[PDB]
């Protein structure tokens, strides 16, 4: 047996902002090199856990691994994390239309912070879109505290918050609020990343100085610009100093939407943006005075601290990289929570049809709800009334399914009578093939030192992508929403992760509604999968609630293409 792709995760002091940082790293960058996958294909990546002291798992962040779960790389839902000095086999199954942009990263811990790197599925000449090539925009925070800092925080009884981002790194460069870029020398500086040009390409160069982030064009071109949200906290807002004509063409990987025509692209953690850039002209340039470098000016939304930062559009590997200006290149708009809501939609709606209202059976509510855990001491986030963490239990529940079936299932019956999870298990059940409307309901905090505040968070589902249904303020109204659907004739988009957003003042009493998200899902895919909210020090805080689709028959006839060493927590787990 010999895997198609290799990835050896370690821990390096690696440039961080204009800082050092002691990172977790794949192949010695943060970013990981680019992988790049064939639609309709199997393809296996040995991930080599080098670290001497922490454990791993590597999650494909988009993809659904449906006839794979075993490979969805999420400790106590699908696998025993990958011991020290040892390798777990990853089976990648790509569907035909699954082409687009994702990401591989680390689902131990905060390690997606710096343990993550861009997964594409190549069109292979199937794109309903020209463009002269590609670049890879992948988004990370910078934090000054450690890891390890901050999980001890987070779940000490005298609570400790990460404090917010020290930087937006973009392709592992970026400025520290404490650093300052300078000129970088003209030539190479990564900013072909995801170039078909030529695998040098596929995996950046550390600066080796304190410079902006750059991309590198010519003009009279188009781009296809991949936006990677692996920020571990930061949701972001962005644009190009005089370049307005973005055009959005797909969202979260496979759903290839009618064109959507922004002068800004939000990114929050674990989203991807497909977007065109028509690149000026070599008149366009001479008509600004020759100029060959503008600023992307990017910036944190809905936190206390805002942060703004810069990379380089650069049309000419002759122009050095320039600092940052001394005043904005631009002003992106002060709110987020509407920008492209009940827009997208399929380019070819016949193959991409949303659950009705009429077809719905079932809905689950997951009220995101901060409080005090009374049994610990720890400040946790409940989603419907429960909490959940990787130590939530020790035997991983695909394997204890692969091992026993029906009896480590969970009780749907009882699920139904406790907010759609059962309580002897906390797993949330979904009998294949039934209609879910899944809503996260954002409310005010019960922690006294943050009492009433609201929070935005980037909620994401593992395995099958959901319908984007709606969102809004206050508390969700099932008959309004769909009066709304039914009066735009809205033909909703598969996601894979939505915005919950607050809203006004973002305060409001402990416990009162002030926000939500609905999807719709056809539950199709039978396994484990993890839906979360994808800010790492929430998810260490309980963010999380793990699914249960289909009955043990429908998981145990999926088969297992790894080794026994799957079973048990200290060995390889081989593929066959
Ligand atoms: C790596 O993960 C393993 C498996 O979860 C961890 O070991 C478990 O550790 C908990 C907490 O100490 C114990 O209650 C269990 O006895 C252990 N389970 C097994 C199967 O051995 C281990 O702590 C992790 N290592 C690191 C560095 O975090
Ligand atoms: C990562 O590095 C290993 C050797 O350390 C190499 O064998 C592997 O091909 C590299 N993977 C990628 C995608 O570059
Ligand atoms: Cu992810
Ligand atoms: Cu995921
Ligand atoms: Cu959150
Ligand atoms: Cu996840």
């Amino acid at each position: 047996f010999i895997p198609d792709h290799i990835l050896r995760v370690s821990v390096a002091q690696v440039p961080s902002a204009c800082e050092n940082r002691e990172d977790v790293v794949v192949n010695g960058t943060s970013p990981g090199p680019a992988i790049h996958l064939l639609p309709g294909a199997r393809t296996w990546i040995r991930v080599y856990n080098d670290m001497n002291d922490r454990n791993l798992s590597m999650h494909w962040h988009g993809l659904s691994q449906r006839f794979a779960p075993f490979s969805d790389g999420t400790p106590s839902a699908t696998q025993w994390p990958i011991p020290p000095g040892h390798f777990f086999d990853y089976e990648i199954l790509t569907e035909p239309e699954d082409a687009g942009t994702y990401f591989y990263h680390s689902h131990v811990g905060m390690q997606a912070l710096s343990c993550t790197g861009p997964l594409i599925v190549e069109d292979c000449g199937s794109s309903p879109y020209h463009y002269d090539d590609e670049r890879i925009l992948l988004f990370q925070d910078h934090f000054q505290k450690s890891d390890l800092e901050m999980i001890q925080g987070l779940t000490s009884t005298q609570f400790t918050w990460t404090g917010e981002t020290r930087g937006i790194l973009l392709n592992g460069r970026g400025v520290s609020p404490n650093q300052a870029a300078v000129q970088g020398r003209p030539g190479e500086a990564s900013g072909f990343f995801g170039s078909h040009r030529f695998r040098g390409d596929d995996q950046i160069e550390p600066p080796t100085d304190c410079t902006l982030p750059v991309i590198d064009v010519e003009p009279g071109k188009t781009y296809r610009l991949r936006f990677i949200g692996a920020t571990g906290l930061s949701l972001l807002t962005m644009g190009f100093e005089d370049h307005n004509d973005l055009t959005i063409v797909q969202v979260d990987g496979s759903e290839y939407n009618a064109p959507v025509t922004v002068d800004h692209i939000q990114l929050g953690g674990g989203q991807r943006f497909d977007v065109l850039l028509r690149t000026k002209t070599a008149e366009e340039l001479r008509c600004n005075g020759d100029k060959t470098t503008y600023f992307l000016q990017f910036e944190t939304r809905d936190r206390p601290d805002p942060y703004r930062g810069y990379g380089v559009l650069r049309y000419n590997l002759g122009t050095p990289v320039p600092a940052a200006p001394t005043t904005p290149a631009l002003t992106l708009p002060a709110e987020v929570n509407n920008w492209l809501e009940y827009t997208f939609q399929p380019l070819h709606p016949s193959s991409s049809l949303s659950p009705t209202a009429e077809e719905v059976t079932r809905r689950v509510i997951l009220e995101a709800e901060q409080k005090i855990d009374p049994a610990t001491g720890r400040l946790v986030w409940k989603l419907a009334h429960m909490t959940w963490t990787d130590m939530s239990r020790d035997k991983p529940v695909l394997v204890d399914i692969y091992e026993r079936g029906e009896a480590a299932m969970p009780d749907y019956a009882a699920a139904l009578t406790n907010y759609g999870w059962d309580p002897a298990t906390k797993l949330f059940p979904a009998k294949k093939d039934e209609v879910l409307e899944i809503v996260i309901q954002n409310t005010g905090s019960h922690y006294s030192g943050a009492s009433g505040i609201v929070e935005t968070h980037p909620f994401h589902a593992h395995g099958q992508h959901f319908y984007d249904v709606g969102s809004g303020p206050g508390k969700y109204d099932p008959e309004a929403n769909n009066a709304k659907l039914a009066s735009l004739g809205y033909r909703p988009i598969k996601r894979d992760t939505t915005m919950v957003y607050r809203y006004g003042e973002g305060k409001v009493a402990p416990g009162e509604p002030a926000g939500w998200r609905a999807w719709r899902m056809k539950m199709n895919n039978p396994g484990v999968w993890m839906v979360h909210c994808h800010i790492l020090a929430h998810m260490i805080m309980g963010m999380e609630t793990i699914w249960v689709v289909g009955d043990a028959e429908d998981i145990v006839t999926i088969p297992l293409s790894v080794s026994q060493n799957y079973f048990t927590y200290g060995g390889s787990v081989y593929g066959n």
